[PDB]
Formats: structure tokens, sequence, C-alpha cells
């Protein structure tokens, strides 16, 4: 069973969420299996950001066991801004564990290096998720975002427990049951950092949402990149903390790391500056 | 000064928000002046529903001093559903006090009776408001919603404290600085109750947002309707509680009504059923 261990108050620099397996912290990057059911194409998603929120929570690469923390810019807590007509993130947003967008090779599909993280996942179901949740999802397709000039694929997925899951099998089904969502997704990822002063992003394939099989192929490639990474065989692991508690044949296996995590110290959410309310009316 | 007096927990049947003047409850419908600055047409808006929320909070006609209370449906609380691409309400939503959409006469602009309520206000500024807030706003324009067959005007306004307030002076400025907001507003009020089984709504004037001059005239008419109402001179006040604490020449003036309200009993927000998360795709 997977649960969460929260340290501190949400919306603070001290906030951390660790994932626990049967009560013991494990690495959110390395120790949660990619596959919940490999041959039925059912994946474990680690949720970072609930739909319609702003705090830019991420699995952190550089802390032991890779807890989810809030990203920062210029020493400050990062919040993604509201871009009309969207409120925060328009998906439950997270990642697949045991994957890596390899920054050390140019990816041919996109002609750009990877962004150095777990492959990203957009979960489209009705219920709002929680940070650190491990949920089981089916892949429906994938979009090739070039985010600040780096390969940053976005998998389109649904929770297998969603009432609609049985009716969603491939990417065309997304348009059928969620009409306009894929177009809004393309817009969101193009424009969301314009309020921060960044350029508009771009997609490969003129923004096409590639199908389920394409998605599976890219997921599997990023899983192979991770296999090399966790074996200690990347040419440059970028300072990622490869400590894990479930992979005893890897060089960075450590039983002790789980017990060194402090106990939960969950505090009430901290306030968020009112500026985060603002609705930006921007576009590329 | 205006403040709030909260009874109970948000998102419960017991929840009430009274508006206080100098610490004493007043009627949110009758006792807050329509104008904050009459010469400059600066209005007092009573906020009911913060942007990006679902709970259908309203000034209630049926309780003394007209506190803000959540609408109910089939013994439970009423929430407006999320309709893609929108999250709950896309405005800070409320009303102007001392106004009435008269239900006893058909309105010629829209050829329908009024919806029996204060005139409604959409406040488009950056900051999310709070329930029971009295904010001061400039009027920019107005849309003629026919809501389930009834005249249900929606004023478009901006908080005078908004950074953009100086640049927002008439309805065309809304498209200039908030492109797409008026179109989304038309869509929102057309479709928001389709998940509840209602027919789509309609607008007069093909959904045009009329300008400030036009809006001021409609607001004035609804103020005159309220002046008739509060004087006890409507042919049918529809059981509205007309009790007030600041209008001594009205038949329903009663300063003791203020002293009858219980003290604040603010509790933490209650949870909302997870079904309200759902995003409806109503194309
Ligand atoms: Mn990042
Ligand atoms: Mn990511
Ligand atoms: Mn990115
Ligand atoms: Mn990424
Ligand atoms: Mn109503
Ligand atoms: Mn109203
Ligand atoms: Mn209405
Ligand atoms: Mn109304």
């Amino acid at each position: 069973t997977y649960t969460t261990r929260q340290i501190g108050a949400k919306n603070t620099l001290e906030y951390k969420v660790y994932i626990e397996k049967d009560g013991k912290p494990v690495s959110a990057f390395h120790d949660i299996p990619l596959y919940a059911d490999k041959e039925n194409n059912i994946f474990n998603m680690v949720v970072e950001i609930p739909r319609w929120t702003n705090a830019k929570l991420e699995i952190t690469k550089e802390e032991t066991l890779n807890p989810i923390i809030q990203d920062t810019k210029k020493g400050k807590l990062r919040f993604v801004r509201n871009c009309f007509p969207h409120h925060g993130y328009i998906h439950n947003y997270g990642a697949f564990p045991q994957t890596w967008e390899d920054p050390n090779v140019s990816h041919p599909e996109t002609k750009a290096v990877g962004d150095n993280d777990p492959i990203d996942v957009l979960e489209i179901g009705e219920t709002i998720a929680y940070t650190g949740q491990v949920k089981q999802v089916k892949a429906l397709g994938i979009m090739a975002l070039l985010d600040e000039g780096e390969t940053d694929w976005k998998v389109i997925a649904i929770d297998i427990n969603d009432p609609l899951a049985p009716k969603l099998n491939d990417i065309e089904d997304v348009e059928k049951y969620f009409p306009g969502l894929l177009r809004a997704t393309n817009e969101w990822f193009r424009i969301y950092k314009i309020p921060d002063g960044k350029p508009e992003n771009q997609f490969a394939f003129s923004g096409e949402a590639k199908n389920k099989k394409y998605a599976l192929d890219i997921i599997k490639e990023t899983h192979d990149s991770w296999k090399q990474l966790i074996a200690g065989k990347s040419s440059d692991s970028k300072g990622i903390d490869l400590t894990n508690v479930t992979l005893p044949d890897t060089p960075t296996y450590s039983k002790a790391a789980s017990d060194a995590i402090p106990p939960a110290s969950l505090k009430a959410d901290a306030p968020i500056d009112k500026s985060i309310d603002k609705w930006f009316f921007i576009s590329g």
C-alpha cells in the first residue's frame, strides 16, 4: 500500500511529501514501479499537482528518496500563474517513476535534449488528485512539447478508477468524451510561462496528440534511459540522487535511507500571496 | 465600516454570513446604500460567490436582515457544476443592494418578468473576493440574460481598487484588457445549469454587452423598483423579508432586528463532496 508522509506546511520552503510503502519511505523517483500491470499497459502515476492549483510541486531530483517539494525561482516559491480561460493546472499533473528524459543525447523525434526529469503525465479524470498520490492509469496518447527548447513529452492518461475509463482506449476517445481538452492542453503548455517573462513554447508534429501505441513506445524509451541512470552508467547523471531502498542490485541501494527520514509533521496550509489570484489574458 | 459576521462552517446548512456596519448587523438587501459615491456612480457591491468556487451562496429574501446563505436542493446544499473550460464561477459574483428585478411586471427590453431579486453583478478584477464583502465598483456595461425565462440582467463592473480600474471606463475596455471574457461570460450563463437538467439560457440583443450609459439606466430602474418595494407599495412583495435597521420612514423598520442576531460562531470550512470536482463537457 502507498501512503504519504508530509513534513511542514504546504506553500512553504520546508514542505516535503515522501511516498511510503507499507509505512516506510521509498524513493518517489526510483522505487515505485513504472508498471502496475505491464502487459495490460497500466502504469503507476506519481501525482505532484492537483487540478486547478498553482503551487509548482515536483519530485525533487537532488534530495534523498526524492520527496515532492515546491519548485523555486530566484530563491522564491514558484506558483504557475492563471492564464485565461484556465485556472492553474487543467490536469492532475505528475510523472511516471523509473523514467528519465535523458539530457545527454538529442532526441530524434524532437531534435532536442531531454529535460532531465521523469516523463510527465496529464491525468484527465473527474476527481481532483492529491500530492504524493500513487494512482494507476492507462495511457491514451502523448504530445511532444519543446519546453524552453528541451524535449518534454506529456503523456495523456486516465485513472483506471474513473467512471469513463472503460470507454477510453485511444487518443480519439479523448476528443469524443472531453471535446476541446486536447486543444486547451496545447494552448496551456504553449502559454503558461508567458506571465513569467518566458517565450511561448512549441510542439513537434504541429501539436498533434500521438496515439496510445506511440505513447507506450516513448514511455518505454524513457524507462530504458532510467535503467541506465540507476545502474550508474549515464555519462552525466546531473547530480540526481540515485539512492533507493528497493533495487538491491544497484550501486546506490541503501536500506538505511528509509529510516533516516523524519516522521510526519503535517501542518495546515500556509497562505498564498493574493497576487497568485490574478488572471492573465495573454497568448502567443 | 463594513465587516462580516459568520455563523457556522462554510459548506453546511447552518452557514450564514451577515453584513455588519460598525459591528452591528444590517440588512444586506435593504440597508447598504446602492451608491458609495452617487455623483461618480460608484456602487456598493455585495459579494456572494468568490471566483472559481461552486457553492451557490445568495442574499436570502426569506430571512431577517437577508444574510448570505447557501441555496439548497433536495435537502442538500446546491453547488454549480464545472463546465469546461470553466472552473466554477468565472467572476466574483454578487448583487447591488437596494435594487429589485420586479417579478410583477414584464420588462420591455427582454419581454419577461424580473427574477425577484437584487440586480446581479459580475466583478472582473484580479483579486478573488470574499462572501459578504462590500466592495466599491465602477459599472462598465450590462448583459440581458433571460434565465429560465426571466429577466436576469448581469452588470459588468470592476473594483475601484483594481490596478486596471483607471483604464476600465466603458464596456469596450473589457475586450481591450480582458479579451475573450465577455464571450466566455455569455457561454457561462447559457450553459451553467445544463448539468442540472435546465434548458440552455438565452440573451436579448444577441448577447451584446450594452455600455455604461445603458447599464446605469437599468440599474436606476431596479433601484426605483426597490424604493417601491421597501415602502410597502408593491402590489406583491412575494413574501420578501423587508425588515431593515437604517430606513426609519419605512413600515418595516426595526432597529431591534440587529440585536436579535446571534454572535459570530465561525468554524473551519466543511469538506465538499468530491462529485463537485467533475468537469462537464457541454458543447
Ligand atoms: Mn520543472
Ligand atoms: Mn515533471
Ligand atoms: Mn517542462
Ligand atoms: Mn518535464
Ligand atoms: Mn438564484
Ligand atoms: Mn442574484
Ligand atoms: Mn438567475
Ligand atoms: Mn438574478
